Formats: structure tokens, sequence, C-alpha cells
């Protein structure tokens, strides 16, 4: 074979896709995982030998896509009919099959379609939302008990999120959550009655387009109303559903509910953020047998605030508890301001903190007996790479372990961590800089058993490939560091002068200059063709301590745009980039970005792309903004609101080529922010090249990603020659 | 001395006036002059005097006038709102031009969606909240005829959105009889129609959905109901129904245009859902019973089998002074539309005018005269020419008015007739410098210039604008006719780049002699490209065998014509057959994409700007005309054939540029989402523009950023 460049139908096809194994574990020493011809086989590691407990023949009798063993392994549900809703909500048909007959369960038969389904921690209780109601199945045969019944569509929400909460809170499809041994059913009500709805055209295959309502809380906006309940699951008739109290402070004024954590079948532990996102609130709620309801005492409140900025970052960091049901383990940041891992037993004055330094910790991953993992980033001070790390509790003289720092130094930098039952086992998966490789190893001494997946496929494939070089380096300008990723053609000459692309997001609490590999369209570009890639990580990205983090507070589109000004004015000076031939991306966050970069009137970028982007903070959720921006009134931060526009910069571009992209059906960053742009474009004589995806979401998923792609191609090709 | 820029096209510097007197009388017109005073001026008695001032105008920032016929009152109509095409909102005051000051009183509501004098008198019959009242004399309370009127469900005196665009287009849905004694008004029903809906952004946190009942293809119909009241004793009878035809009710039905003949006579004209067939329905009244008699004696089939009937709409009677006969344009045995005359019965109706040419518009039907505008002249089908035939005398006489009036210059017009056609005003379109003249209505003779042109003949001197020149082509016993626009100092040696203006649609007409300084003069005059406009089958004033060949072959022979005549002009030598485009909106915008996706290789690049899709997605009352009903026991499979959306792989190596407003209540946004969609899934690049909040013809600054758009995609395209 002979060498080649990496092409557009590479990237678009996923060529160089990369596989990963996380393991399913169902017990300290088992897990299961689906084989090539679609079995379910239940590898035990202490025996070293497999079987199929779930055979491919039964999954194609129900044409089923995914599983869910019961705990007791007395049944497995079977997922079909997968109908997705929106970023992770979708509904399915689920078919209970009874293993221990070898038959399915036929009787009282589950409805279509259903919203979620889990099975109790231990035994074989089901509980299920359809048609935003709670119902549950004491035995999969079993008739159905109601729990609730004001469940409406697009209204009313049981056991399931509704929009905001789904995509900006919870980030997941349930909000229903069992107790360890399956004894109280904890779940959220959502009222979307009030809310200002978002309507928008979805053309389909028919004659007449149809009207698309859904509940969308602008900046400012009627926000959702949020009630918790626990239901005893052994006796729900006796005393029904027991609304979960509210905290005195949080109360007070508009509330969000953050998260919950069982732990143990007498004691909850409840997140609470007001709407004013700088302070929360974690509630410890014990059972009492008096009243049969939860009580809530205010020495179990402990209140976690932010004078600088906003409490914690995407979310509010959700605590781990010790064996002991009493004391606790959260990330939060310290007196300098680097969010590191505390230990609460009382209350937050006397927090111990358990790490520290100029470098931050990202998830704890287990907290045992007499170990904790965790991930962070202090290995060789490099913001971008997670590393996993062990220490000791209750020991005299304590341990540090790094993991994964030298398991494959050169290759593995950027890793994920999958526990089994009690830690017994764990699985490492690393996602670069090398090719992605996940392993597993012993709980105990932590080396490598076995490889679960090498990538030995694409390893071979990419070996007549001429993969760009990628390097993660910093500068240093007044005070500020920017991290950045530059992406180099295949045989760089340091002499010549080469086009840039940057490509940007810039958002609160993201991160883009990570070790990660990835084989995607800016790799392509400088592969085939000749172009220098930069990514830079500025004011307001995580990981790096709150002073760079709350930079951005209440000022958005303002400090992310300058940095990325700043990066370029620097990659000039090192002589190998064309000053006349720049250009600059991004989509959603960073379709904002590009477009203010765009028109700042530097005469730095020749053209720019703002794919689905935000184009006023008055059009996006109230959730997001308000966490970063603040109210939009008079009194508070409206000033701003109105500044921080996009529309405000239309007579800036212009002497650039803009290209304006944007799905018609985009629930999340809704058309009207492109719309609006292209508004003030016409208003003020200025020509743009812009591009619509019809019934499509915000991913553009499908062949509107190959249009896209190819599409943004045809812009830079022309802008670049 | 200087060539055209594309903002002396966008600014209208090159724009032309043009002077329509508004007849009060049969001698005297009115006219808002310089300082914005309404003026009265009278014709024969060389005398004019302000008759409402500049400084009652603008005490109520009033924008129009309406002098009652009396001239007692005038109506000052301020706070325009427009709606839809011909439609809008506004608020009027009554003026007591006998006393000095404004009427005082029962106050006019705001706002009015129709507003109008009855012919004598002071009497006033007006639309507010779809529902129909009538004022007696300004100051007194109005009395309600209508009580049904729902917003966009049931509409009073007023048309629906279909009705008002489709079929009368016209704001208003009511007639005054010819002496005020009954007015006639219109009842449209949307409640089963579905709606489209679409969001209108604005410049408010959340978009609104606007909802319209629009019948697709195929899709309910509005239903119409027509009354007559009695305007002197309204509360006697009430409004009575008029009687719709035994064979017109039959099955779903249109009401096409009511014309009044005396106060005790109306002349009523129907259309079938399967528009090949029109009945002219006249009504007399009864006393005996206070109704209106419909027979069957006075009904007159207007039938078609190889097409649709009529042209755009059902050719409207123009009476005779006896009341009882009347002259109707319409197809002879040749398929020739002419000027008939009809006493008793269709079947014994007169061919007035005959020949390889067509009569398009009956003008006035005097005791003695009868004036219409034709072709005839040199046998050229775009030119509008008005002749004056006899009626009543033994040896009959035809003259051409306008014909040498100013040959050179002048060769498309239109009349404005005074009141029993004393005096009569000529508008002159082109080919040359628009001219408005006055003639007096017994000997033609030319009395004054109303509107000359002197100002924008002066501004062309130091312009050089493009040679227009229309001719024809005869391929395989079809005749194309064409407009073609050649540069500034053009060469027939060398190579020049092809633009095809296209439109295309049935019945229409795009070659025609009027002056225009468009987009396309200037393409010609400063970018040095050769500009062609072909008017093929489908395209109306040639005959039916022209018209009638697309019935029910939509988006086939319009687009092998502009073909067949792209490669007439490539054998002529002048033409770089590697760089031509096409470009087109709405009916063109359908017409120019099939044509670029025809896999020719003619055409480089092409541009749709909001183009029709799929004839499922238009209006039923517009597409059932020329291509029946989507139904499998009617003409479905061409309606699934005739899609730009089946071509979608044909893009692949021309250059697209689709553009479409988001507001567009016409031809919905859907059309293009579709075709957009279907490039995607066909994996083929274009170019698009969308344009926010803004109507099917983009209006405003987006007409601005469009042309310019347009510009630089074909400059860019014939580099
Ligand atoms: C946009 O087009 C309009 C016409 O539709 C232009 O308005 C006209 O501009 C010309 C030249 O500046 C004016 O002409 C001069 O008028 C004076 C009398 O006012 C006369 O003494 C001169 O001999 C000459 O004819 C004209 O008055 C003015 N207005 C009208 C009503 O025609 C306008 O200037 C164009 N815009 C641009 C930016 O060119
Ligand atoms: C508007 C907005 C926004 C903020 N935002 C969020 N949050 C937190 C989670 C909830 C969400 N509502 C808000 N997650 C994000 C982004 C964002 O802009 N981009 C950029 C981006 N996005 C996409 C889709 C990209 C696709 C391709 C290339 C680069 C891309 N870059 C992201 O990648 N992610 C993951
Ligand atoms: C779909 C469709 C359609 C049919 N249509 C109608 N009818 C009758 C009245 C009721 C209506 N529903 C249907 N009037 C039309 C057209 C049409 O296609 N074009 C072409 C055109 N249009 C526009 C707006 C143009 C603008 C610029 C240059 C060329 C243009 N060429 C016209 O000019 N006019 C005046
Ligand atoms: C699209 O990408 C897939 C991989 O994601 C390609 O499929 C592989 O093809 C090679 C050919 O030697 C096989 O050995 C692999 O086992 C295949 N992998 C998978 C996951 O199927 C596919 O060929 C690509 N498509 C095209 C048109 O090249
Ligand atoms: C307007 O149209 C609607 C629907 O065609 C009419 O409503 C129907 O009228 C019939 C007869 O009275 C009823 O039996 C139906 O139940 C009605 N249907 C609906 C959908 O309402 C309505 O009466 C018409 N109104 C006028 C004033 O003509
Ligand atoms: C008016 O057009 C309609 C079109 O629907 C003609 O109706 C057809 O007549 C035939 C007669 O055998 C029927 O079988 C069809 O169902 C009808 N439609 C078609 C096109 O198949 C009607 O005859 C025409 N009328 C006139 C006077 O020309
Ligand atoms: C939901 O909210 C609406 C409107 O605010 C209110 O009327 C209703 O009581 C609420 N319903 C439930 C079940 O919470
Ligand atoms: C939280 O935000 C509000 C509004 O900006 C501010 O007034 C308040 O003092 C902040 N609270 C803390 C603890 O920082
Ligand atoms: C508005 O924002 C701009 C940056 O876009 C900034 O330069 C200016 O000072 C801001 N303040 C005011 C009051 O305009
Ligand atoms: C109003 O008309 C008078 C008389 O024609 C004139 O003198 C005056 O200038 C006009 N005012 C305006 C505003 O045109």
């Amino acid at each position: 074979n002979t060498m080649r460049a990496l092409t557009l139908k590479d990237i678009l096809n996923g060529t160089f896709s990369y596989k990963t194994f996380f393991p399913n574990w169902i017990s300290g020493q088992e897990y299961l995982h689906q084989s090539a011809d679609n079995n379910i086989v239940l590898y035990n590691i202490e025996t070293g030998q497999s079987y199929t407990i779930l055979s491919n023949r039964t999954m194609k009798s129900v044409n089923a896509s995914n599983y869910g063993l019961s705990p007791d392994r007395q049944f497995v549900y079977l997922e079909s009919d997968y109908s997705k809703l929106w970023r992770y909500s979708y509904t399915a048909t689920y078919y209970i099959y009874d293993l221990s007959n070898g038959e399915f369960v036929r009787g009282n038969e589950l409805p279509r379609p259903i919203q979620y389904l889990c099975w109790s921690p231990v035994g074989s209780k089901l509980a299920y939302v359809y048609q935003n109601n709670i119902y549950l199945k004491q035995r999969p045969g079993d008739p159905p008990f109601q729990i609730t019944f004001n469940g409406r569509e697009n209204k009313i929400f049981n056991g399931i999120p509704d929009w905001v909460y789904e995509e900006e809170m919870l980030a997941t499809k349930y909000a229903l959550w069992w107790s360890p041994n399956g004894k109280f059913l904890a779940y959220a009500e959502f009222n979307d009655t009030d809310i200002p709805v978002i309507a928008y055209s979805y053309y389909g295959d028919e004659q007449y387009p149809r009207t698309i309502n859904i509940p969308y809380p602008k900046a400012g906006a009627k926000n959702p109303v949020v009630r918790i309940f626990i239901i005893d699951t052994t006796y729900p008739a006796y005393v029904g559903p027991q609304e979960v109290p509210v905290p005195a402070m949080i109360a007070s004024s508009d509330y969000y509910f953050s998260w919950l954590t069982w732990v143990t079948d007498e004691r909850v532990c409840l997140q609470w953020l007001k709407r004013v996102q700088n302070v929360s609130v974690l509630s410890i709620c014990d059972f009492r047998e008096d009243w049969q309801t939860w009580d809530c005492p205010k020495t179990q409140e402990h209140i976690e605030e932010s004078r600088t900025g906003w409490a914690g970052g995407f979310f509010v960091s959700t605590p781990v508890f010790s064996y002991d049901a009493i004391s606790y383990y959260k990330i939060f940041s310290d007196k300098d301001g680097y969010k590191h891992i505390h230990y609460i037993k009382d209350t937050v004055e006397n927090a111990i903190q358990i790490t520290s330094g100029k470098w931050e910790a990202i998830n704890i991953f287990r907290v045992t007996q007499d170990s904790l993992f965790y991930s962070s980033n202090e290995f060789e001070e490099y913001p971008g790479r997670r590393n996993i790390y062990r220490i000791s509790i209750g020991s005299y003289p304590p341990s540090k372990k790094c993991v994964t720092c030298h398991l494959r130094k050169e290759r593995c930098q950027y890793y994920t961590a999958s526990f089994s039952d009690y830690a017994k086992y764990y699985a490492l998966v690393c996602y670069g800089p090398g090719i992605p490789i996940s392993t597993l190893h012993d709980g105990r001494t932590d080396q490598e058993i076995k490889i679960l997946e090498e990538n030995k496929e694409l390893e071979n494939a990419l070996k007549n490939i001429q993969l760009p070089k990628e390097e993660i380096k910093k500068l240093e300008v007044d005070e500020i560091t920017l991290w950045y990723k530059m992406i180099l053609p295949p045989q760089f000459d340091r002499s010549k002068k080469y086009p840039l692309l940057i490509q940007v997001y810039g958002g609160p609490c993201s991160q883009s200059v990570r070790s990660v590999f990835a084989v995607n369209w800016i790799s392509y570009l400088a592969s085939k063709e000749g172009m220098v890639i930069a990514l830079v990580d500025g004011r307001g990205t995580a990981f790096q301590g709150d002073k760079l983090l709350y930079a951005v507070y209440r000022k958005l589109g303002v400090y992310e745009v300058e940095d990325q000004i700043t990066a370029v004015r620097k990659f000039i000076e090192m002589g190998f980039i064309d000053e006349k031939r720049i250009a600059i991306w991004g989509w959603s966050y960073g379709g904002y970005v590009s477009s203010l970069a765009l028109a700042s009137g530097t005469g730095l970028f020749k053209c720019g792309i703002a794919v689905a982007p935000v184009s006023s903070w008055e059009y996006y959720a109230s959730v997001y903004t308000e966490r970063f921006m603040g109210l939009p009134t008079k009194d508070d931060n409206l000033e701003h609101y109105k500044n921080s526009t996009v529309m405000a910069r239309a007579e800036y571009f212009r002497n650039v080529d803009y290209l304006l992209i944007h799905g018609t059906a985009d629930d999340n960053v809704h058309f009207q922010n492109s719309a609006q742009i292209a508004k003030a474009l016409v208003n003020a004589q200025v020509d743009f090249q812009a591009m619509w995806y019809s019934d499509q979401n915000h991913g553009l998923s499908g062949l509107s990603t190959n249009h896209l792609y190819t599409h943004m191609t045809h812009f830079l090709k022309q802008c670049f020659s």
C-alpha cells in the first residue's frame, strides 16, 4: 500500500472510528456484554469462564436493541422500538423474559410506548413511566399499581423530566430513584402549565406542516415547578406518596431541584439550587416511624455558595457517602479557588480538605471502606489530561497512588473508570492522545488482568494514513495562560505560510484542549488541505481554578472572544501563519463566539462560519443563561443582555465573508437566533452566505451532517484560494 | 455617458409617473397636488379649486380620501396597516365639507377592514370585525347587516385568504346597486379548511405562530353564500339569499363575480370546482315576495372542452343601455378569445370581433360606442391598442384610437373613462417613455397631456440603456415570442453570457411592449450580458391551442420551450454556450429549477426565488384550474411526476441558488424546505438564502439584499 491523506468521505463514513469497552457489571466479579452475533455473555473474572444468558434468537424474536437483567437474575427486560425524543429521552416497547422458565412473561402486558423503565436494586420489582405517569409492578406478570394520576403531555411530568430539566439540569431521561433495597421509590413532579412555549414548523412528508410546541423558559421567563415525592413500594396504598420538605431558604424564591442521592433505605440526600444559581443546599432527610413521612432538620442542611460566580460548574457536584452513611466526600472550591475533594462529617465549617494544589479534582468514582478513587489534572501540570488516583482512608500513614500516570505514558493520558460492585475489580477506558484502549484491573493491586478492547482494527487501518500532528502547548499573555491544541499538516515546515482555521466553543465550564484522540473534520483539513488548526482555551473555561472560570461571570461574549484574538496574534508572530488567510468556525456557543470574533473589526479573520449559533441571551433557556449571566432586569444585568448580542455587531460584517447555518427544527438553540442575525444583516445592507436544514435537530444528524461538512469545506477552500 | 448601476435600480432612480384621474363626475376629477391639497379639476369650464386642504389631512395623519357622490362629505383614511396583497385595515374620519368640521357623534370603530360610499348620496357601507354595518347618514348609528363574522372563520363583505388572492383579486366582497337601493354581499366560511402555520419572529422574546385557513390542492374549500339587502328598509324583510343555479350547486363551486345591471336586476357569475365550466345567472327583483328570482331561461353556460374557463378570471359581461343584452369576451370557433354579443341565448351569440388575434378587455359599452383593447395592430401579441367600434348604426364603424397616436413611442395602452364616457384618459406604458394623455370621449381628440414624464426623459439622457427587441422563433409549428435585451455597443461577432428570465405560468405573458428600467436592464447595461424572456405554450393572447397546451401537464412544455429557445439563441453565434443561466420567482422559480435539472447541460447556474416545488403545496383555486384534482380517478399521477424534488439528482453538476421568505403566505416556505431536504438526501451541493418575516414579494431592504446576492451569484458564475 501507499501513504495517503485523509478524505472528507473517510470522516463522514466514520472509517477511523474507535471501539470502547464499558463492562455492564452485575455483581462484584461478573459483567455482561453483547457478542459479535448479538448474544449476551456473562463473564466471571474469578472463575474465568463465560456463558450465554440471552441468545441472539431471543433478541431477534422481538427485534430487541437493548436488554436489562434484573438483580435477582430471574428476568431480563428486552427493549425494542427505540424512538428518540430529545437529547436523552426516548420511547420504547419492553418485553419481560422469564430466564428461569425459558419463555416470555405473558399476562398483564406492559403498555406501549414506555417513556422510562428500570428494575429495583434488588429482586424483580419494576418501575415504569407511561403517559407521564408512574406505575409499579411487584412481579413482572402482576397488574401495575398506578402511583401518579396528573400526568398530561407537555404539562405535568412524573418520573421523567420536562424539556428544560432534561437538557440543562439533570442531563438524563429519568427522574425516579429506587432506595438501596427497594423499600422506597423517590420521584419528581414537574409542572410546565404556565411556561411560555416555543413553536416551530415541522414539514415532514405530508401536504401540510405541523406546529411543534415545547414549554421552554427563555432567560427571565416563568420556570417549571418541581415537587419531590417518596412512596413506600411495599405498601403504597397505606399512606401514599409523601412530599419531601424543601429547605426554608430555598423555597423563599424560585428554585431548581439539582439531584437526589439515596444513602440508606431510611435516609435520602437532596440537592437544591436557588434560581440565582450562586447558592446550593444539600439537605439530608431521615424517614420517621411515628408519621410515615420524611423529616428534614435544619441541622442537616449544608449550604454551598459562591461569592465570585456560580455554584459548581455544569452541575452542582454530588456527594459520595462513607460506609457510616453520615459523612460524605464532595468536590468544591478551596480557599485559593481550586475545586478539590473535601470530607464533611458534621458541618461545612469543619470540612477537611482531602486534595490540594494548583490543579482540580474532576470526579469521585468510588468511596470504599479504605480507598477513594478520583480523576484529576495533577499529572505533569497539564489541564487537558485525566488520570485516575487512589488515596487511602483511615490508615495512619496515608497513601496516594496514580494508577494510570505511567500505565502507558506516551499513548494514554485521558482516562475514565468504571467500578464493579464494591470495587473488587475495575475497568479503565483510555480515550487518547493515542489510539483508545480499554483494560480491566484488580481493585486491590491495580494490576492489569486483561485487555478488554485494544483497537487493533483501527491501528492497522491508520497505517497508510497521513494523520496530522497534534500539539498541546500554552501561551502566557498579561498574567492569563491560554492552553491551545495545534493540529499541523503532514510534512509541516516552519519556514512556510499556512492558512489558519480556529475551531471555537469557549462556553462557561467547558474545555476544548483535551488529550483525546479523534479523527474529525479538522484532522482532514490539516491532512489533505494543508491548513493549520487551533483550539484555544481562555477565560470562562474550567479545570484551571475559579479565577479563570468566573472571569466571564455576567460578561458573556466579551473575554472568550478577546482570548481567541490574543491567541491568533501570537500564532501569527510564530512565522508560519499566512496573516491574509485566517478563518474561525464554531457550533452553538462556538457560533456565538465566531460571529462576534468575525465582527470584532480587527482584520485578523478573513471569513467565518456560525452553525446553529446563539444570537442573544434573551433567546436561550433560563437554566443555562441565568447561571452565567444573571437576571435580565433593570435592577440586575439587563444592560449586558442588550450589549452582548450578535445583531448589535451587524455593520461590522461588511468586509468579511460570513457563513450562517441553522436547522429549522432546532429545539435547543431555536432557529429564531439565526433568523434575527439574518434580519439584522439585511437591515445593515451586509452580504452573507446562508444555509438551513429542514426538520433537523440541533446536531444535524444523518445526511445533513454530510451536506454541512461538505458545504463548509467549499466555503473554506474558496476563502483560502 | 454612463452605464446603469445596481443602486440606480434599487433606489428607483429611473421610475416613471402615471396619471389616472380620480373621476367624480363626467367632466370632473380629483387629484392630490404638490402641497398635499386635494384639488378638483373641471375639463369643460377649465377651473380648479382645493376641496380638502393639506391642514385637514395632516390633522388626522390622512394618507387617502374618498369624496361622497353628493359631495356633502369626504372620508379621511389614516393608519394604513397592510394585511395581504389587497387587504388592509385603517381608521376613517368623515369630514362635513358643507359645515367645515369633522362629523361628530356615532364615531366609526377601529380598525375598519373595508369602507365605501353608495353610488349616489351619503350612504355608508363598512366591514368591522368581519361584519357589515350601514350608516344612512355619516353621524347616524349603524344598522348591523351581518352577525356571524368571526376572525379567520366567517367573512362578510370582505373575502377570505384564498378568494382575495386567486379569485376576486380585490379587498372587497360587497357591491352597491346603481342607485344605492340594494347592497349585495358575500359570506365566506373557512371553518373546516386546514390552516397553514408559520413562525413570525418579530422583535419579541418568543416568536408567534400565524395561522391562515388555506386550501391546498384537493383540500376542503371555503363555502360561499351571496345575499342582497334593501338599503332603504333593511328591517322589513332582511337579507335575501341569491339562488345558486341547479347545475352549479350539484357539487363544489366558486363565486366568480357580481355585476349590477339596474337597481332591480343583478348578474352573478359562478364557477364549478372543476373549473372548465362557468354559469352567468341573471336575477330579477320581485315586488310580490321582495326576493330575487333567478330563472333557468337566464342562465348562460360557458364551458371549455379543451381546457379551463377564461384566462386568470372568467370574463365579466358589459351590459347594453337596454339592460337585457350584454357583451362578453370568450373563445370563438377557431379558438381565439373575441367579443361576442348575447341577447337571448349563448347559442344565438353574435361574434363582434374576429381573427388570429385576441380581444383583451372591454372598457366601456356606451349608447353608440364600444371601447376595447387588443393585439390586432401589426400582429404583435405583446402590444395593447385601444379600438372604438359602433353599435346600433346601420353601416358599422371601427377605428384604432391609439395605433398611430404616437407610433414609435406608444404601443401598450390602458384607458380610464369618466362618467358616461364624456372624456377618457389614455395611459401608455411603452415601449418608449410612458405618457398619460386626456382625450375627448366623442371625437377621440387629445385635449391635454396629463403626465409627459419630462423628468425621466432628461435623467436618461446620459444613460446608455440596453436595446430591447421583440422577435419570434418558429420551431415545429410552435411560435415562441421573445424579448432580447442587448448590451450597449453590442457586437454580433463576440460571445456574450446569457441570462434567461422566466415566469411561464398559464394565462401569463412576459414579452410585452412595456417600458421598464429593472435589474435585467442593469445586467445588460453594466455587466455585458444578453437577457432573454421567452413566451411558449401556456402563455395567453395567442389563441387556445397555445394556452391550453399545458392543461393538466404543468412543468413540462413551459420548461421545454425555454430549452428550445436557448438552443436557437446559441446557434445565432453571439452566445457563449459555457456561460448560460436561468432565474425566476414563484412560477418562474419552479420552471428555472426544472430547466436547470433537465440534464441538457445548457444552463451552468440557476436561481429560484420563492419557488413552487410540488402542486400538492399550492392553493386549490389556482392549482386545480390548470391541473385538475390530485385524486387517483383524476390527475394524481401528474401531480407526483411534476415535482422539483423528483429531479434532485440532476442538480449535481449545476450551481443552484435557492431563495425563500419564511413568512410567505402565498407560496409557503415549505416548498423550498422540501427542495433543500431532497438535495441533502441526494448529496447535492447548493447555495441558499432565507428572508425572515418577509412576504412573497420580499418588499423593503430585503429586495436590496436579494438583488445584490443574486448579482454576486451570477458574477461568480460568469467569470
Ligand atoms: C433615488 O431616486 C430619486 C428619484 O426617484 C432621486 O430623487 C431626485 O434626485 C434628483 C437628483 O439629485 C433631483 O433632481 C433635481 O431636482 C431639482 C429640483 O428639486 C432640479 O432643479 C434639478 O434639475 C434636478 O432635476 C430630484 O429633485 C430628486 N427628487 C425627485 C422627486 O425626483 C434620488 O436622488 C435618488 N437617490 C440617490 C441617492 O441618487
Ligand atoms: C447553545 C449552547 C451551549 C452550551 N453548550 C453546552 N451546554 C451544557 C449542556 C447542555 C446545553 N444546553 C448547554 N454543552 C455544549 C455546548 C456548546 O456550545 N458546545 C459546542 C459545540 N456543540 C456542537 C454540537 C458541536 C458540533 C460539532 C463541532 C463542534 C461543536 N461544538 C458543546 O459541544 N457542548 C457539549
Ligand atoms: C406560484 C404562482 C403563481 C402564479 N402567479 C400569479 N397568480 C395570479 C394572482 C394570484 C396568484 N396566487 C397566482 N400572478 C403572478 C404569478 C407569477 O408566477 N408571477 C411571476 C413572478 N412573480 C414575481 C413576484 C416576480 C418578481 C420579480 C421578477 C419576476 C417575478 N415573476 C407573477 O409575476 N404574477 C403576477
Ligand atoms: C465505512 O467505515 C466502516 C468502518 O467503520 C468500514 O467497514 C470496515 O471495512 C473494512 C474493510 O477492510 C473491514 O475489514 C472492517 O471490518 C469494516 N468495519 C466495520 C465496522 O464494518 C466501511 O468499509 C466504510 N465504508 C466505505 C464505503 O469505505
Ligand atoms: C360554517 O361552516 C361550518 C362547517 O361547515 C358550519 O358548521 C356545521 O353546520 C352543520 C349544520 O348546521 C352542523 O350539523 C355541523 O355540526 C357543523 N360543523 C362544525 C364543524 O361546526 C357552520 O354552521 C357554518 N356557518 C355559517 C354561518 O355558514
Ligand atoms: C371538465 O373536466 C372534467 C375533469 O374531471 C371532465 O370529467 C371527466 O369525464 C370523464 C367522462 O368519461 C370521467 O370518466 C372522468 O372521471 C372525468 N375526469 C377525468 C379527467 O378523467 C369533464 O368531462 C370536463 N367537462 C367539459 C365540459 O369539458
Ligand atoms: C400546575 O400549574 C398550574 C398553573 O400554574 C396550576 O393551576 C395547577 O394547580 C398545577 N397542577 C399541578 C398538578 O401541580
Ligand atoms: C448571589 O447573587 C445575587 C444576585 O447577583 C447577589 O446579590 C448575592 O449577594 C449573591 N450571593 C452570594 C452568597 O454570593
Ligand atoms: C457595549 O458593548 C461594547 C462591546 O461590544 C463595549 O465596547 C461598550 O463599552 C459596551 N457598553 C455600552 C454602554 O455601550
Ligand atoms: C399647504 O398648502 C399651502 C397652499 O398650497 C402651502 O402654502 C403650504 O406650504 C402647504 N404646506 C405643506 C406642509 O405642504
